[PDB]
Parts: C-alpha cells; structure tokens; sequence
C-alpha cells in the first residue's frame, strides 16, 4: 500500500517541515501519494538538489526507518543548536524549523571548525540530508557564523563536495532574502560520511535507513 503524505510533498516530508507529520509509521510502500503546498516542502526558500532522483529513490521501499544520526543534545558541544529557528518555518504560533535538520549557529562570538563523522553500521543504505545556508548580507553571515569566508565539505567513499556560501540579497520569499539549498546522498553499509564546516551548514539530525523493492 502507498505512503500517504497528506498535505505535504516528498521534500516537506523528508526534511521534516513542521507542517508535515513526521509520519514514522509505514515502513514499506509501493508508491508515494503527494500533495501541494505554498511552501510545505521547503519553508525556508532555496533549491532542493537532485530532487527528482530522490523521489525516484524513495518511490518503492521494502524497509524504511528514521533514526537520530547526530543526537541534538550531545553532537555539537561547541556550537549553538537552539537558536536556528525562523519565521519562514512556523509551528504552533512560533518560529520553528525542519525536524530532521539543525541550523547550527555560533556560540557567543566563535564558530569553531566543525568535524563530525558517521559510520553506516545499519546493514543497509542510509539516506543523509543536509542544507547549506546562503545569508542575504555579509552582516548576517557574521551574525550567524562569525567567520566571513567559510566552506563546508561533505565526503564519503562515494561522494565528495566542497560548498561555498554565496552571500546575496535574493527576492523576498516568506520574508527571507537569504536562501537554503538542500542536499542528500546514500551511504553504503560500512562506509563513513564526514562533515566539515567553518559556517553555513544545516546539519543532519535525523537520517533514514532503507532497502529498495526488487
């Protein structure tokens, strides 16, 4: 039987847009039933990368589980994991954010080089998603990260990419002139994925272990 996403599309569901139920119930499905949404995919405006490929990857699944790949309370001792909410992603009358990601910002006036790895010991492919934040102004860049010229690197045995934030005033969407791009990759059993950043990384909180049908 199908995965019914109710009023969200795949983007909103997989990122954990507050408007979408985390829907951690169906562990297998043959197809996904999506619905549309002003934003209820990407409440914070930006581009979801490799999106069609993801939809395809998630189309037919024989097993599927969400797990806390990087526990919020213990993963980020040197960064602030509590301030990353936005009016663009409201929940219950207040600023919020995606459930499955954490918008890390500076602690005090410092943003140390972050370095976090995960080894896939799940016995199956793990889907990991993250975001890159592109602030609207250099002032906003400093206000969030404190470092002016930053990078993000994400790598595994199968994947390698360096990201550079692009600071610029985009057209206002849901009151945001900044943007957030969303990325993902599949980590093979036994492989390691590493994250490194001096700013601008919307880190994974929850990831997904899965097997595809036939």
């Amino acid at each position: 039987a199908p995965l019914h996403l109710g009023k969200c599309n795949i983007a909103g569901w997989i990122l954990g847009n507050p408007e979408c139920e985390s829907l951690s119930t169906a562990s297998s499905w043959s197809y996904i039933v999506e619905t549309p949404s002003s934003d209820n995919g990407t409440c914070y405006p930006g581009d979801f990368i490799d999106y069609e490929e993801l939809r395809e990857q998630l189309s037919s699944v024989s097993s599927f589980e969400r797990f806390e790949i990087f526990p919020k309370t213990s993963s980020w001792p040197n960064h602030d994991s509590n301030k990353g909410v936005t009016a663009a992603c409201p929940h219950a009358g207040a600023k919020s954010f995606y459930k499955n990601l954490i918008w890390l910002v500076k602690k005090g006036n410092s943003y140390p080089k972050l370095s976090k790895s995960y080894i896939n010991d799940k016995g199956k492919e793990v889907l990991v998603l993250w975001g890159i934040h592109h602030p609207s102004t250099s002032a906003d860049q400093q206000s969030l990260y404190q470092n002016a010229d930053t990078y993000v690197f994400v790598g595994s045995s199968r994947y390698s990419k360096k990201f550079k934030p692009e600071i610029a005033i985009r057209p206002k969407v849901r009151d945001q002139e900044g943007r957030m791009n969303y990325y993902w990759t599949l980590v093979e059993p036994g492989d390691k994925i590493t994250f490194e950043a001096t700013g601008n990384l919307v880190v994974p909180r929850y990831a997904f272990a899965m097997e595809r049908n036939a």
